[PDB]
């Protein structure tokens, strides 16, 4: 199953995506903001997965009880920290996003918050050999960063050719999916 992570350069385009995206088709969308409320306007056009990224960690906790309230159906949350991680999964987020610089720490940390009891763990890479060894160590969710669209392309490839269940990239741009969709195409599953 394909996650659609939202990846225009401003509030405004980024809510048209979310329409744009469910209308041809998208089964997951994601959106990250540092804003609770821009991240309610996503939910409110559509979105499926709320990624919080706020820097204040007293904020981004609250800003998960906030989206929980509002009835966010899944609420990321994206951190270096595995200590916040966990702090964030016990404040009602699904999903942990695992964003260490380091690839033995990020790893090290996918092994911890599996063993902590994490349900949903994320793995962001431009490697497909990195997303393998993080899928092996318990990640669910494979993110793929890759640089050029070439590169993201291959990616993807890769990750369905290993077997990758649950495989999120950035989105086609509105103008992308609107002309798909004038003639008459839809997202198929693969």
């Amino acid at each position: 199953m394909d996650i659609a992570i939202v990846d225009a350069d401003n509030p405004a385009d980024a809510i048209q995506q979310v329409k744009d995206l469910r209308k041809y088709g998208a089964k997951l969308i994601a959106y990250k903001s540092k804003s609770s409320e821009e991240l309610k306007l996503a939910l409110k056009a559509g979105a499926d997965i709320a990624i919080v990224d706020a820097d204040n960690p007293a904020d981004a906790i609250q800003q998960v009880k906030d989206l929980r309230k509002y009835g966010a159906k899944l609420i990321a949350y994206k951190s270096k920290s595995s200590e916040e991680l966990k702090l964030a999964l016990k404040a009602g987020a699904d999903i942990a996003i695992v964003d260490a610089d380091n690839p033995a720490d990020a790893i090290q940390q996918v092994k911890d918050l599996r063993k902590y009891g994490a349900k949903l763990i994320a793995y962001k890479s431009k490697s497909s050999e990195e997303l393998k060894l993080a899928l092996k160590a318990g990640a669910d969710i494979a993110i793929v960063d890759a640089d050029n669209p070439a590169d993201a392309i291959q990616q993807v490839k890769d990750l369905r050719k290993y077997g990758a269940k649950l495989i999120a990239y950035k989105s086609k741009s509105s103008e992308e999916l609107k002309l798909a969709l004038k003639a008459g195409h839809h997202h198929h599953h693969h």
